[PDB]
């Protein structure tokens, strides 16, 4: 089982790498055969290459990412509340999802999902 | 699809029913084939027992951020506080609800670990 400290560390490493625009540091968190989802129902992206292309797209612009509460980490999973703020067709928008990571035994993330709706997408103005 | 409004309203009634200790109020939000987890428990009888156990100590329950609701799911951050033989505990989970087509909750999982159990 992963430790909760490891899992919490990965989540912090994830948020810092988002903020740094460290594409390759994000991918490094994920297993070879991980699956990522932008949003509930979005096309799942599986495998290192689909994951790098996903994160490359996510990082097409500078992101301001803030962890807004403690990470919840238990068993082989973590969930976290956060905000992602960036220029969306030239206007600053702040999206507040809750993400869910599951981890494999090697401690790499095997799955990510970000849960958010329309009411979680905000001006910040 | 469930509307995000309906799902957010259900989260709010869940929180309210926990604060009231209203076991039937809580159970009514769930489907008869729902499963719960803090080792899942499934079906009305087991969900009722789960919540009856959860309610032996009066709970003070508060949403701590806006609810995230989309598709047929919702997630929310909150606290549950209670007193026990001289000591207050505040637990801060993140919950996940899945809803059926009829708008009832079909699964809830409350996610929290040891660091999310706070000494009040």
């Amino acid at each position: 089982m992963n430790t909760p400290e490891h899992m919490t560390a990965v989540v912090q490493r994830y948020v810092a790498a988002l903020n740094a625009g460290d594409l390759d540091g994000i991918v490094a968190l994920f297993a070879d055969d991980a699956t990522v989802e932008d949003a509930v129902g979005s096309e799942p992206r599986s495998g290192t290459a689909a994951i790098r292309e996903f994160y490359a797209n996510s990082l097409k612009l500078p992101l301001a990412v803030e962890l807004t509460q403690e990470v919840r980490a238990v068993a082989n999973e973590a969930a976290f509340a956060f905000t992602v703020s960036f220029e969306y067709q030239g206007r600053k928008t702040v999206v507040a999802p809750i993400d869910h990571f599951r981890f494999n035994g090697a401690g790499k993330v095997v799955s990510m999902r970000a849960l958010f709706g329309e009411k979680n997408i905000h001006a910040g103005a």
